[PDB]
């Protein structure tokens, strides 16, 4: 398993950490949402949560990444939820498919469970 | 009307507050976006705004929730904008359909109106 | 070129800054994602990044805006990635199509490039 600390940022001003698909995968529109493996696992730094978002270059090529909320204490594998919009899309191993944004986790008094 | 304070968090490390649909509703792809009632109303805690996002279990079952921005001072009913992706989806009363994330509302000098 | 400082907020409690399309554009579902020009350019205020999100009134009328991450140091034109969901959609010049949300850019030790 690899932790979020092994992810890289493309440039210092980049909001997101790059997420790559560990497999070659073909997607068609009729398949609906598919969860792509990344080999990267939670959890997140204290007081943060994560959002998985698309890369614009990839969205413009017809692969939609559904925004995904990564809880602070999730310890499973971070997967990318994606769908081919209109056309057949092929994702090659190591292609950068999405990005992870880290955001502050605000405290509230809402009851738990 | 019920306020956001009555929402619950599944676990202490959960980023989102659960939102449930108050009605049983059937959605098909050709229907396009539908606004699901929740019986929960703004406004939000000072200096925050809200984002409505999907639950990954629900997105993987073919119901897409369009990310929705909840303004700090909105006092209407928070509705979930959703679409069946490819298949017929049935939402039962009380099913958890989406989640509300609270985020800091940054001040800027942009002119207002 | 116009900077983000020229954008306006609809009301003081509005989370987003309004983004308008500078052209008249017709979109159909089979076209897939389209990048709409706005004439607004990065970069963003220090320690922030941007998210492009839809307006709910517009999403409910069948135009989906794909959430887009605006990096802090991007100096190009901010474009709106959008898709007609099911029907033909016509966007007129000056119509408010999306909104820009500003969020804190959290520092991490992740390696760069
Ligand atoms: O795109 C996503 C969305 C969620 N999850 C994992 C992390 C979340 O903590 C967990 C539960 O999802 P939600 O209930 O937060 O949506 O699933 C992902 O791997 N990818
Ligand atoms: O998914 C959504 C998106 C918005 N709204 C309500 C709250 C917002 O303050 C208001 C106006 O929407 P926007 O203009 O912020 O998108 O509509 C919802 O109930 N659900
Ligand atoms: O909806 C979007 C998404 C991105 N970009 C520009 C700003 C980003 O800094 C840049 C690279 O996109 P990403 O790699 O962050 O997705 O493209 C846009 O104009 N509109």
């Amino acid at each position: 398993k690899q932790p979020i600390s092994k992810l890289t940022r493309a440039t210092p001003g980049s909001a997101g950490l790059d997420l790559c698909s560990t497999s070659h995968t073909v997607l068609t529109p009729e398949m609906g949402p598919q969860a792509l493996s990344t080999g990267i696992y939670g959890p997140l730094p204290p007081n943060t949560f994560g959002l998985i978002l698309g890369r614009s270059s990839i969205t413009m090529k017809g692969l939609q990444v559904y925004p995904g909320v990564i809880d602070n204490d999730y310890t499973g594998e971070i997967k990318i939820m994606a769908k081919a919009v209109n056309n057949i899309v092929t994702v090659s191993q190591g292609n950068r498919i999405a990005q992870l944004i880290l955001l502050p986790l605000i405290e509230t008094d809402n009851k738990v469970q």
